[PDB]
C-alpha cells in the first residue's frame, strides 16, 4: 500500500504479519469516505464501526447491487456507490473500478517481484515472454469506458520480450503471431514464458504448432509475413526483424520438425526458468498437457484475482501444482467469508473449511461474494492460506443432485488416467444435462489429442463414462442405483479443434482471448450447436455406480 521502491522491501513480512490490524484500518477507510454514498448510506447512517457494518450491510452477489451499476452506466454520479471517480467498467457483468484501486494493485505486482527472484534462480539474468492480448473497448451510454483487466492493466515494457507497440495491437491474431515470432528471435534472453491462464498459454502453443513454417520462412527471409497488416505490429517489429538469420530458422526448424512435440518449450527457450500460468481450479485439467510441452520446466501460478478484488498469493511458486495455496493480501480489501448461515474474518478463518470469499472494495462493493470456493489451508506468517475448489456454483442437476464444478473435474481427471495406456489424452471436456430421455442423464464432451490418426477404444472409453459417475456424489449415484431418476451418463468425444471453435464462439460474444476460460457446463444453445456438430463417437456407461 505506501511508497515502495525497489530496493528491499520486507512489507511483504508486515503485510503479512499485522495481518489483524492492516485489515481493521482498511475497513475503517472504506466505511469512513464512503459513508455519504447512497449505498451505504441507505445501511448506515454515518456510522464507521465494523459491528454496526456486519449487522446492517447485507450479503449480496452480483444481482442485487445491478440496478447500482446500470444506474452509474447510464450516467449516474458514482456516488451511488463509491466515493472516488470510477475510472472504467470492467467486462455480462460490468464492474466499476477506479484509477486509486488499479494502480494499487499493480503497485503489489511490483513489489511481490522481488520474492520471485529469491525463490526462482536466474529468473532476473533475462525478459519475460508472457502473451497478453487486448479487447476491443466500448464506451457508456455516455462515455465511461469499458474494458477488460487485461485492456485496463495494459494501458500504463523494459522486461517483457514483446514491444507494447505488439501486445496492444488491436488484432489478437496477428499480436500473437507477433508475440511469437519476437520470442522466437530472442529465444537466448528469454528467462521465463507464460500467459494469465493455463489454457491461453496452451492456444499459444498450438498457435505455434500450425504456423510455425511460416514464423521460420519469416526468421530466413527476414521479411514479414503479410497476413499481418496493422501498422503498430508492422512497424513495431522492425526493430526486432532486421538482417536474415537462415541459421536460427533452421535452429528452430529443427526442434519442430521432430515426430513428438515433447518438451518443446525447453527445447525453443532453453534459458526459460520457469512456466508462468494459473493451474488452479479448472486449470488443472491443462497441467498434463503443459508438463509435457514443458520439459521438466517449473509451473508456477502467484495470482489468485478478479475484476472485483485482487486477492492472494502464491508464496510458495515452486511448490508441485497440486500443493499451490494463495496468501490473501490484507491491504487489498477487507476480507469476509462465508463457511460453505455464518460469515467470518480473515484471522477467524478455520484451516480445512470451505469459504466463499465476501469482499469490501474500494471501487463500490461492500460485503460482495465473488463466487468461488476457497479451503483454509495454513498460515503464511499470520496470514491465512486457501487452496482454490471451483467456482461455487452447480454445474450440472438433473433433480435432486447437484454436481459442482470441482467434483466433475475430479471424475474427469480420475477417468482420462484409463487413456493414457495408449499415448492418448483429454484435451479439454465440456458437459450438460440431457432431458431428453426418460431418465435424464449426464453427458460430457470430449476432445481427444495424442503426442504423436487415433480411433477410441470402446471398452476403455465405456469405463472412463463408469468412472466418472462413481467418483460422483452420493446422490447422483443414488439416483442412478436406486431412483432410477438418472439415466446412465454418457461421453461424446469431439473432432479436435472443436473446443477452439467453442472458444472463438464465445469470443464474439464479447469475451477475452486472455480472459477465457472452457465452461465446464453449457446452457446457451448456441454452443451446443457447435458442440454436437462435432461429435464422432458417443459411449454410455455399461455399469451401475454402487451406493
Ligand atoms: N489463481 C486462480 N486459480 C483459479 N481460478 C482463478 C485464479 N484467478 C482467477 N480465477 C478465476 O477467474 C475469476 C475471475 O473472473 P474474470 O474477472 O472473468 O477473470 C475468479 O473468480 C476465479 O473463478
Amino acid at each position: 500500500d505506501p511508497t515502495n521502491q525497489k530496493a528491499c522491501l520486507s512489507l511483504l513480512e508486515d503485510l503479512t504479519t499485522n495481518v489483524k490490524q492492516i485489515q481493521d484500518s482498511v475497513l475503517e477507510a472504506i466505511l469512513s469516505r464512503n459513508a455519504q454514498t447512497e449505498y451505504l448510506r441507505g445501511f448506515l447512517n454515518g456510522q464507521v464501526d465494523k459491528q454496526n457494518f456486519k449487522k446492517n450491510v447485507p450479503v449480496v452477489t452480483y444481482e442485487d447491487i445491478r440496478s447500482y451499476i446500470d444506474r452509474i452506466a447510464n450516467g449516474e454520479p458514482s456516488d451511488l456507490i463509491c466515493d472516488r471517480p470510477i475510472s472504467v467498467l470492467l467486462t455480462p457483468k460490468l464492474i466499476p473500478l477506479t484509477t486509486e484501486d488499479l494502480e494499487q494493485r499493480i503497485s503489489f505486482s511490483s513489489l511481490y517481484a522481488p520474492l520471485l527472484y529469491k525463490h526462482i534462480d536466474g529468473l532476473s539474468e533475462g525478459k519475460s515472454l508472457i502473451f497478453y492480448f487486448v479487447t476491443r473497448e466500448s464506451k457508456t451510454a455516455n462515455g465511461l469506458m469499458v474494458r477488460t483487466m487485461v485492456t485496463s492493466f495494459l494501458k500504463s515494457d523494459s522486461l517483457q520480450v514483446s514491444p507494447h507497440a505488439i501486445t496492444t495491437c488491436a488484432d489478437t491474431t496477428q499480436s500473437m503471431y507477433c508475440q511469437l515470432l519476437c520470442g522466437l528471435l530472442e529465444r537466448d534472453n528469454v528467462a521465463r514464458l507464460g500467459a494469465p491462464f493455463a489454457s491461453s498459454f496452451l492456444k499459444v502453443i498450438k498457435f505455434l504448432e500450425d504456423h510455425w513454417p511460416e514464423l521460420c520462412s519469416n526468421i530466413r527471409t527476414g521479411r514479414l509475413s503479410d497476413w499481418i497488416t496493422d501498422a503498430t505490429c508492422t512497424s513495431g517489429i522492425g526493430k526486432f526483424l532486421t538482417a536474415p538469420n537462415p541459421e536460427l530458422a533452421s535452429l528452430i526448424e529443427q526442434e519442430c520438425s521432430k515426430t513428438s512435440w515433447e518438451a518443446i518449450l525447453k527445447r525453443l527457450w532453453p534459458k526459460a526458468k520457469c512456466i508462468e500460468s494459473i493451474i488452479t481450479g479448472t486449470m488443472a485439467q491443462y497441467i498434463p498437457l503443459l508438463e509435457f510441452y514443458s520439459g521438466g520446466l517449473p509451473l508456477t501460478s502467484s495470482f489468485y484475482g478478479s475484476s472485483e478484488c485482487f486477492m492472494g498469493v502464491n508464496f510458495n511458486p515452486l511448490c508441485k501444482p497440486s500443493d499451490v495455496s494463495y496468501t490473501i493480501i490484507p491491504c487489498m480489501g477487507y476480507f469476509e467469508f462465508l463457511e460453505v448461515p455464518v460469515v467470518v474474518d480473515l484471522v477467524d478463518v478455520k484451516i480445512g473449511h470451505d469459504y466463499e470469499p465476501v469482499v469490501t472494495t474500494f471501487s463500490g462493493l461492500y460485503r460482495y461474494r465473488v463466487g468461488d470456493v476457497l479451503r483454509a489451508t495454513g498460515f503464511y506468517n499470520n496470514a491465512p492460506h486457501f487452496c482454490f475448489v471451483g467456482r461455487q456454483k452447480v454445474v450440472l442437476s438433473i433433480d435432486m443432485d447437484k454436481t459442482y464444478e470441482d467434483d466433475l473435474l475430479k471424475a474427469v481427471t480420475n477417468a482420462k488416467l484409463l487413456l493414457e495406456p495408449h499415448d492418448l489424452m483429454l484435451m479439454d471436456f465440456t458437459s450438460r444435462v440431457d432431458s431428453s430421455s426418460f431418465p435424464g442423464h449426464y453427458v460430457i464432451y470430449w476432445e481427444l489429442g495424442s503426442k504423436v490418426k487415433f480411433e477410441p477404444n470402446r471398452d476403455v472409453m465405456e469405463e472412463c463414462c463408469f468412472t466418472v459417475e462413481e467418483s460422483l456424489d452420493a446422490v447422483y449415484r443414488k439416483g442412478r442405483k436406486n431412483d432410477k431418476n438418472i439415466g446412465p451418463l454418457e461421453i461424446k468425444v469431439v473432432k479436435p479443434g472443436a473446443f477452439d471453435e467453442l472458444m472463438n464462439f464465445f469470443l464474439s460474444r464479447g469475451s477475452s482471448v486472455s480472459q477465457y476460460k472452457t465452461p465446464r457446463s453449457v446452457t446457451n444453445e448456441e454452443a451446443l450447436k457447435i458442440l454436437e456438430a462435432n461429435v464422432i463417437s458417443e459411449f454410455l456407461s455399461r455399469k451401475i455406480p454402487s451406493w
